[PDB]
């Protein structure tokens, strides 16, 4: 019993995680068998922050420019590449704790295990999702870029994330381990603002799930809903649509607490026009959103 | 910016994570040096439980009763003894990964990182406080039984939590690493039931400052009061007394927000005679008192391990 936000152990990413420096910045880079994975922003100076032109900046560099630091052992730069937004430094030593590990790009409402980490040292462990705009609600200091998301899958660390920057409303930006930013960002000093975030509804119906399993009961009710009429409600409250792809993979919570997913529509819509009138779901006064229908299965079962 | 319920990276602590198997029960054991460490009461089976008596049920074993195993490998165990509610199983090897550690006991309000483990197996990493009914408000599932918390003292690991079991409240119940158990609770099936939880008002204060540094002041007013108004206040909705301590410990975030803590105490004050008015803190619409006023300064200024 007992359901919290629950980050993967994060041991298997802290083994890859090395210090960046050129220049002046300093930031956190992915070392994976011989090669560091890190923002290409760390080539930028203050004239490159506005207007950077990566392609140039990255030409004018060697490879003694790039300051790369495994605990107290600096790594041999012996190449530079760049993918998209991700600078990639070849190194002369393969990671000898390199996991199992994929690159996986993540759709909105996905989560994730962030590692935060300043000057190539972990500092904490946190669980987030994208969200729908494509910012993570992440917690960053000056120094985390280059900090990653991943996922556990068995014994595998799937990077799904890193940190690149922090846009003014104090959410955040970056990339996938391809240098391909999730949402409309890009790496310049250009104004830059996330679209109106909304609710992801799957996630909250999954966690209303988790509640019946933990034996919370009150917000059930009698009524069952069409997809469409949910829907329409439900894009009242800032909440994502749910596509009958959600309803599918809500299906084996449904069959686990015998509560059909449009008879839990109905549930949650009746919490949007009513509140929680001064009672807690799972210990919260609000609907949590970052609890995907397979965290809940994990989690639970 | 950001606010997060964080816990500690669990590398050095996944490193000790081992499996214990005695007779039919399978849990978690820890493994620092040549001992593993883990519940005694996995010798037990379901009459055992009812009515324990882990003196003659230990004697009876040998140290081929237990299987540990590291990984793929199966550790050789040339020894076993008993600590109050802990079964120490002295193992042939020495763990390699055997990080800088302590075993320290904590009190209620201190929080602490949990790595979840099934079959000696790290599943999730979460971050909880002890309440001061001394049950954990914890995940947990059948196997869990061996699962440690700690907490990160520069590269030194501190060992404060063992898992025993769950109470029928859902809540969580375990021990120190030396076996004494936090709260009135006992290893054996009988009727336990965790006190009334109270909240842990040192920690409200800590989220408050957190709140202030991220931004987020709608709370603040400029009222004072004495600490003794405040406690007779605190009492009344089941908040812990703040004392002079705590006052003290909250002092290097009063100075960086330029909110004196009576100051801050009269917000909280507020806060539990009229609600929060739809609004939210942090985007929490409950007063979150999971955080102290250390884990507040280590994730506002960015503290490595
Ligand atoms: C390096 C910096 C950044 O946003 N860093 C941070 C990342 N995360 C949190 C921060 C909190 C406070 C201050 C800086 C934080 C930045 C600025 C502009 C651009 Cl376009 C880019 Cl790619 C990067
Ligand atoms: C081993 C079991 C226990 O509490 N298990 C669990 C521990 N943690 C979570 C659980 C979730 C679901 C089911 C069982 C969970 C137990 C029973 C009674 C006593 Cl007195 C003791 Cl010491 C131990
Ligand atoms: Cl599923
Ligand atoms: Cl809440
Ligand atoms: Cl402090």
């Amino acid at each position: 019993s007992g359901f919290r936000k629950m980050a993967f152990p994060s041991g298997k990413v802290e083994g890859c995680m090395v210090q960046v420096t050129c220049g002046t910045t300093t930031l956190n880079g992915l070392w994976l068998d011989d090669v560091v994975y890190c923002p290409r922003h760390v080539i930028c100076t203050s004239e490159d922050m506005l207007n950077p032109n990566y392609e140039d900046l990255l030409i004018r560099k060697s490879n003694h420019n790039f300051l790369v630091q495994a605990g107290n052992v600096q790594l041999r730069v012996i190449g530079h590449s760049m993918q998209n937004c991700v600078l990639k430094l070849k190194v002369d030593t393969a990671n000898p704790k390199t996991p199992k590990y994929k690159f996986v790009r993540i759709q909105p409402g996905q989560t994730f295990s962030v590692l935060a980490c300043y000057n190539g040292s972990p500092s904490g462990v946190y669980q987030c999702a994208m969200r729908p705009n494509f910012t993570i609600k992440g917690s960053f200091l000056n120094g985390s870029c280059g900090s990653v998301g991943f996922n556990i899958d068995y014994d595998c660390v799937s990077f799904c994330y890193m940190h690149h920057m922090e846009l003014p409303t104090g959410v955040h930006a970056g990339t996938d381990l391809e240098g391909n930013f999730y949402g409309p960002f890009v790496d310049r000093q250009t104004a830059q603002a996330a679209g109106t975030d909304t609710t992801i509804t799957v996630n909250v119906l999954a966690w209303l799930y988790a509640a019946v399993i933990n034996g919370d009961r009150w917000f059930l009710n009698r009524f069952t809903t069409t997809l469409n009429d949910f829907n329409l409600v439900a894009m009242k409250y800032n909440y994502e649509p749910l596509t009958q792809d959600h309803v599918d993979i809500l299906g084996p919570l449904s069959a686990q607490t015998g509560i059909a997913v449009l008879d839990m529509c109905a549930s949650l819509k009746e919490l949007l026009q009513n509140g929680m009138n001064g009672r807690t779901i799972l210990g919260s006064a609000l609907l949590e959103d970052e609890f995907t229908p397979f965290d809940v299965v994990r989690q639970c079962s």
